């Protein structure tokens, strides 16, 4: 129902803050997973607030909202990381007080590290804009779990998600058209942006693989935990 | 290769299409699932290599970069093919014309039922979208070129990446042309382009789940090595 410009402003308004990591005591590479886990768990609370502010998301059932977040949360964390690392070549800006390069990633993730750095590089080359970024993040939330939900309710939920996804596509095209791009450039850029999302899913899968391999009780946010965070009064 | 028309690009991809293979099993014999699928895939991979070489722009790359792209994309390519020929068979996966299974038949293998349902959902989405053959071959070409392009600073590799992105742009223009030829409005054009490309994210996910299982098997030959792929390409 909203216009493209109304859509962008809504997404920009809903943006989560950049959080910080740790005492200015000596640094050690052993505590790296500790720092990143603490940060992530903290961001995830804010991500829930952001999601409820993505247009169309709260129109879904509580169950489907959880399913979408369950599928997308690490992808969302990762595109956020890649975004704030964009203007810091060769480094990943996990937090403003936690900026690491390749060699420091070797602490058992250097594979994922290199993949994130390459995505940052790609964003840099494409001159990715903030307005485009918030659209892509919204798309990840809506798309990542939409294929893994019969009932009439489900069919209506799926149709709604696809209609919102169509709206974000229109918004992306409008941003490019505002920027002065030709129709050919618009289509080509849209495609370039969406193809990156495949790589972000890949990195998320690799990351989730490690998280499950840790064999710890809450390393992956449970359905029940996500439900409680979403199901607010 | 970067000078073809949209129609020339399409006819090139359609002519390059690999054949549908059959499962190897005695049909007179009683009703091994992983054994059947592994044999099918291995035979399919040989034809996939011939196909890759006829994708415009691919052979312009170094043999090293060709192997890397195929390394990243081969199971994705097998899966989108599986989804495509399963499209007109709701609730079933058509692994081969003599091997059509439903939901409960994937339970024979650990974790397969998860993948099974994800594949069925993709075929359903394809059917809903009324995906066209010409669109399909474009999507499969995109998978080949895009999946490995993010995994360099050497002048040559900068040239290689540049080339891959120019080819991907050409396929994008081709997709748009197909849709414009079918009378879609500009809005419906870019909306459909987005819908199709977003499905490729789910296909990556399914490949990753599948790769996790193949690796979980402690077999030396199950995952095709760089050398094996280089032998086949070169
Ligand atoms: C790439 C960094 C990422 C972490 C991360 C990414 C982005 C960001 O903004 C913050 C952190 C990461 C690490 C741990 C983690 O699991 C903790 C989750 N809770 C839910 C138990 C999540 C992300 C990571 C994921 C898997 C393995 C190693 C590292
Ligand atoms: C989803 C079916 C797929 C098989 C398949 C995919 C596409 C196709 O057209 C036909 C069958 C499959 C299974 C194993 C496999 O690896 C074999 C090892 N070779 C590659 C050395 C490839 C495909 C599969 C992948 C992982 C585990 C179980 C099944």
């Amino acid at each position: 129902s909203l216009t493209a410009d109304q859509m962008v402003s809504a997404l920009l308004d809903a943006e989560p803050p950049i959080l910080y990591s740790d005492p200015t005591r000596p640094f050690s590479e052993a505590s790296m997973m500790g720092l990143l886990t603490n940060l992530a768990d903290r961001e995830l609370v804010h991500m829930i607030n952001w999601a409820k502010r993505v247009p169309g998301f709260v129109d879904l059932t509580l169950h489907d909202q959880v399913h979408l977040l369950e599928s997308a949360w690490l992808e969302i964390l990762m595109i956020g990381l890649v975004w704030r690392s964009m203007e810091h070549p060769g480094k990943l800006l996990f937090a403003p007080n936690l900026l690491l390069d390749r060699n420091q990633g070797k602490s058992e993730m250097v594979e994922i590290f290199d993949m994130l750095l390459a995505t940052s590089s790609r964003f840099r080359m494409m001159n990715l804009q903030g307005e485009e970024f918030v659209c892509l993040k919204s798309i990840i939330l809506l798309n990542s779990g939409v294929y893994t939900f019969s009932t009439l309710k489900s069919l209506e939920e799926k149709d709604h998600i696809h209609r919102v996804l169509d709206k974000i596509t229109d918004t992306l095209i409008h941003l490019m058209a505002k920027a002065g791009l030709t129709l050919q450039q618009q289509h080509q850029r849209l495609a370039q942006l969406l193809l990156i999302l495949s790589h972000i899913r890949h990195m998320s899968n690799k990351g989730m693989e490690h998280l499950y391999s840790m064999k710890s009780k809450n390393v992956v946010p449970s359905y029940d935990l996500l439900l409680e965070m979403l199901d607010a009064h």
